[PDB]
């Protein structure tokens, strides 16, 4: 079936759009190539339209079925319950989308008597009606990139689905704990958002040293969410019920699957039905979880098809990764072609078509690579990085513009130990932070699409709890890894090591001067900067630390708030 059609009604926008990173002297500072960086726009939409638009072909064989039989075993272990109306209203970010049904995120939170009246009518709603379509809004997500001239062309917008408030919170109560716990215990292991970006690392490493001769693949299936079909969002169902829940909430998950994960009307900002969706929603809670099961069970059984010897998968999300023995480099590449002749058939055809890797550092997946460095004895260890230009982007964005949420903050603290979040990122975001005298401010941002209110001033104690104290002090990175950082200095026009060091030691001087946790600050993020250092002993409050829910499950537009 096609996975959208539309009426011809435009997707709009609600508020002003901008496209081009404005000139500001504080941005300026950290890139001057400022016409490399732009955001998505509405403009864009119907470019995204026409990628996301397609005809679905599933063919299902005797591995799907074994597979998804086995993925049953282990869902039928799972003993999930309802949330509370309190419970689910309180996982509500501040800032959520509000309700058509006159209240908003705030009141949700404050259990305002018109939100949690509303959501008992949805809630029974769900229980009395099976089959009705629920209305969704389709939005164009602003979204910040880096110019890729080798690539042609930008980015079109990404498109956001997503039902109303009330309808949000009811998908808390039903399936929050089924989405937080199931996947673990079906997936084990391959389960990518149980990790740290430590743990991950050590996961890759492990599953490499287990292969006699390793070979790696990251496999990108060509959009996705849209290549998702009734059948896979049903067997996603069929894995739900498996798990041992209240008789309202099999209602109303049966329910939720039936007028909303499977499809229904597409309605624009301005209330025009824009057509019809027969495919993933990316604005749901069961985004996520649904993503991972589904990708799981058409890769392990593609895995079999292409008779891949020992394959050790690690997903999140549509997010792939397949590490396996070579069979030879003619063999492997074979293989590769019958595993995505598989995923074609499963309705996960490639974009991309995978390429077998021979060294782990070479893999990119959610993102990120493993590399090294040598920390204070000289040692090498393994950490998480990526390609530090879209941070960047971003990065000078967030500095030119006010946004609630700040992927800057969360970048310093899944990459702390990098050459980049270190050299940059806490340099230019601390000696803003200083200058505007809000270091004590605490700022939203997301960590596997959960979003966080984060204190700058605990940074250090949450590296330290999260990376080690080796993310002080690490030094001599890879060839590759200067290179890469190298490359995007020179593309997006930012400055040079001298700079950055001359910059960090005066953020530095100023951070110790005010003492307290500021000075902490100073002493830990910034001693790379200074000739003559600090010794770095573990600090009191990481010992305390509680970082675990941090990395339970994965949340991407599931308008989740920790
Ligand atoms: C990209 C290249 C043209 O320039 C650089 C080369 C190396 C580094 C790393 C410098 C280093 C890090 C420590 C954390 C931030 C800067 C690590 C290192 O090996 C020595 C040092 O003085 O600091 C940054 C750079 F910007």
């Amino acid at each position: 079936s096609m996975s959208y059609t539309w009426t011809g009604a435009l997707i709009t926008p609600c508020a002003a759009e901008e496209s081009k990173l404005p000139i500001n002297a504080l941005s300026n500072s950290l890139l001057r190539h400022h016409n490399m960086v732009y955001a998505t726009t509405s403009r864009s939409a119907g470019q995204r339209q026409k990628k996301v638009t397609f005809d679905r072909l599933q063919v299902l064989d005797d591995h799907y079925r074994d597979v998804l039989k086995e993925m049953k075993a282990k869902a039928s272990t799972v003993k999930a319950k309802l949330l509370s109306v309190e419970e689910a209203c309180k996982l509500t970010p501040p800032h959520s989308a509000k309700s058509k049904y006159g209240y908003g995120a705030k009141d949700v939170r404050n259990l305002s008597s018109r939100a949690v009246n509303h959501i008992h009518s949805v809630w029974k709603d769900l229980l009395e009606d099976t089959v009705t379509p629920i209305d969704t809004t389709i939005m164009a997500k602003n979204e910040v990139f880096c110019v890729q001239p080798e690539k042609g062309g930008r980015k079109p917008a990404r498109l956001i689905v997503f039902p109303d408030l009330g309808v949000r919170v009811c998908e808390k109560m039903a399936l929050y704990d089924v989405v937080s716990t199931l996947p673990q215990v079906v997936m084990g292991s391959s389960y990518g958002f149980q990790y740290s970006p430590g743990q991950r690392v050590e996961f890759l490493v492990n599953t490499w040293k287990s292969k006699k001769n390793p070979m790696g693949f990251s496999y990108d299936t060509r959009c996705f969410d849209s290549t998702v079909t009734e059948n896979d969002i049903r067997v996603e169902e069929s894995i739900y019920q498996c798990c041992d829940l209240a008789p309202e909430a099999r209602q109303a998950i049966k329910s939720l699957t039936e007028r909303l994960y499977i499809g229904g009307p597409l309605t624009n900002s301005k209330g025009q039905n824009c057509g019809y969706r027969r495919c993933r929603a990316s604005g749901v809670l069961t985004t996520s979880c649904g993503n991972t099961l589904t990708c799981y069970l058409k890769a392990s059984a593609a895995c079999r098809a292409a008779k891949l010897q020992d394959c050790t998968m690690l997903v999140n999300g549509d997010d792939l990764v397949v590490i396996c023995e070579s069979a030879g480099t003619q063999e492997d590449a074979a293989s590769l072609r019958v595993f995505t002749e598989a995923m074609t058939r499963y309705s996960a055809p490639p974009g991309d078509p995978p390429q077998p890797e021979y060294d782990l550092e070479l893999i990119t997946s959610c993102s990120s690579n493993v590399s090294v460095a040598h920390d204070a004895s000289g040692k090498r260890v393994y950490y998480l990085t990526r390609d530090p230009t879209t941070p960047l982007a971003r990065a000078a964005w967030e500095t030119a513009r006010h946004t609630p949420v700040n992927s800057w903050l969360g970048n310093i603290i899944m990459y702390a130990p990098t050459l980049w979040a270190r050299m940059i990122l806490m340099t230019h975001f601390f000696s803003i932070l200083l200058a505007q005298e809000q270091l004590e401010k605490a700022l939203d941002c997301q960590i596997y699409g959960a979003c966080y209110s984060i204190e700058p001033l605990d940074l250090p104690q949450i590296i330290e709890r999260l990376h080690g104290l080796s993310a002080f002090s690490l030094h001599s990175y890879s060839p590759g890894e200067i290179n890469r950082v190298a490359s995007c200095l020179r593309k997006l026009g930012v400055p040079p090591l001298r700079v950055w060091r001359h910059r960090a030691r005066s953020v530095r001087a100023r951070l110790l001067s005010q003492g307290g946790r500021a000075a902490t600050c100073g002493k830990y993020l910034f001693n790379w900067a200074v000739k003559t250092k600090l010794k770095l002993t573990p600090i009191p409050a990481a010992s305390q630390l509680d970082l675990s829910g941090w990395f339970v499950a994965g949340y991407s537009g599931g308008d989740i708030y920790h």
